[PDB]
C-alpha cells in the first residue's frame, strides 16, 4: 500500500 504508508506517499506522483 503507497498511499496509505507515508515514504511512499511523499516520493510518487500518483499518491
Amino acid at each position: 500500500g503507497c498511499c496509505s504508508y507515508p515514504p511512499c506517499f511523499a516520493t510518487n506522483p500518483d499518491c
